[PDB]
């Protein structure tokens, strides 16, 4: 069980924003990841995985068949139709393969995880584009069309025989598209960290506050980590995984991890606001891999500065390749305003994961 998997396919390159050519989600944001990992020699490192379409029973699993035959019909619209339709969505734009690469950025996840849940492949990582953590199950929403990662939880659920997934939501944004697809799953367990401010930072939504900790069955399954002032650093994200999120993974026991690998919280970004170094995210992925048997697949969500976002990839996968983990620059101590956040979202979900209750 061993190797780690790289996905990447020129499609994801192949669509952009044709009424902005200053749009940060932009085809440069995997190519200049790809450039980075092969001049730092970590590209023939890894193990060459190809991407996939994924198929419309695939993308039911969390969709509508409305939706679905709706995002179809958008490789045929003209472009005042992509607009029309884009107009109706918060925050998304629209062209005519579209479509396509974002069939392929589904299946790019599912690649890796049929090649790390057989232990063919120890961990993975997709470098796809659009992103997907923000889509739901009938819109558009934050640049997203499907919900990569919420499809492959289902998929490793029905596919693999997968009982428990754990989602680790490290992008500067709530991804609310995953906690609503999951909100009363119990077999899902989604946990998000993101820039929040009280609500004055996009989506600008009470759910994305640590009181949402899902409903019904899935009461305690989903976990929010609300940020409320910006400029958090790295000592900030490794006390919150030390004392929040591993300690609930370890208690849930989760046989499959997917990252909502986004860097926009990386210094730099011009939307996160945070003050993240990329060589955190080597010790945020090492982390990860104590749990569920280092079957950890991450894929790309946000990050916008183009140098930020391939030092972040970069960090990353030296720790899926097994390489030493960094000096860290900032301070090992949180600062305040993060203890704060760390302590409401502990209480929050005090009564529902023992290895809290300190
Ligand atoms: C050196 C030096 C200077 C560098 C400074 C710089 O260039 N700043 C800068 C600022 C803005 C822009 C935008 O064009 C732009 C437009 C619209 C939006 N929409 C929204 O925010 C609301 C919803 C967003 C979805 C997020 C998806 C996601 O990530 N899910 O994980 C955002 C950005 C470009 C550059
Ligand atoms: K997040
Ligand atoms: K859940
Ligand atoms: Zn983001």
């Amino acid at each position: 069980m061993t190797g780690t998997g790289l996905v990447y396919v020129d499609a994801f390159t192949r669509f952009h924003c044709l009424w902005d050519a200053s749009h940060p989600e932009c085809p440069a944001r995997v190519s200049t990841v790809m450039e980075m990992l092969e001049t730092e020699g970590l590209l023939g490192r890894c193990v060459q995985v190809e991407a996939r379409a994924v198929t419309e029973d695939e993308l039911l699993l969390v969709h509508t068949k409305e939706y679905v035959e709706l995002m179809k019909s958008t490789q045929n619209m003209t472009e005042e139709e992509l607009k029309t339709l884009a107009e109706k969505y918060d925050s998304v734009y629209l062209h005519p393969g579209f479509f396509s690469s974002a069939c392929l950025s589904v299946g790019s996840v599912l690649q890796l995880v049929d090649k790390v849940m057989t232990s063919q492949l120890r961990n993975g990582f997709s470098i796809n584009r659009p992103p997907g953590h923000h889509a739901q199950a009938d819109k558009m929403n934050g640049f997203c069309m499907f919900n990569n990662l919420a499809i492959a939880a289902r998929y490793a659920q029905k596919r693999h025989r997968v009982q428990r997934v754990l989602i680790v939501d490290w992008d500067v944004h709530h991804g609310q598209g995953i906690q609503y697809i999951f909100e009363e799953d119990p077999s899902v367990l989604y946990f998000s960290v993101h820039r929040y401010e009280d609500g004055s930072f996009w989506p600008h939504l009470k759910e994305s506050d640590s009181s949402s900790v899902g409903s019904g069955a899935g009461q305690g399954y989903n976990i929010n980590l609300p940020w409320n002032k910006v400029g958090m650093e790295s000592g900030d994200y490794i006390t919150a995984f030390q004392q929040l999120l591993l300690p609930v993974a370890y208690e849930f026991q989760p046989q499959l991890v997917l990252v909502a690998a986004g860097f926009d919280a990386v210094i730099g970004d011009p939307l996160g606001g945070m003050q993240v170094s990329p060589e955190c995210f080597s010790i945020l992925t090492h982390m990860l891999k104590g749990v569920a048997q280092g079957r950890l697949v991450l894929a790309l969500e946000g990050g916008y500065n183009l140098q930020s976002t391939a030092e972040g990839v970069c960090a990353s996968m030296r720790s899926l390749l097994g390489d030493p983990c960094p000096h860290l620059p900032s301070s090992g101590a949180p600062c305040e305003s993060a203890l704060k956040s760390i302590s409401k979202t502990i209480s929050d979900l005090y009564p529902f994961w023992k290895s809290l209750q300190t």
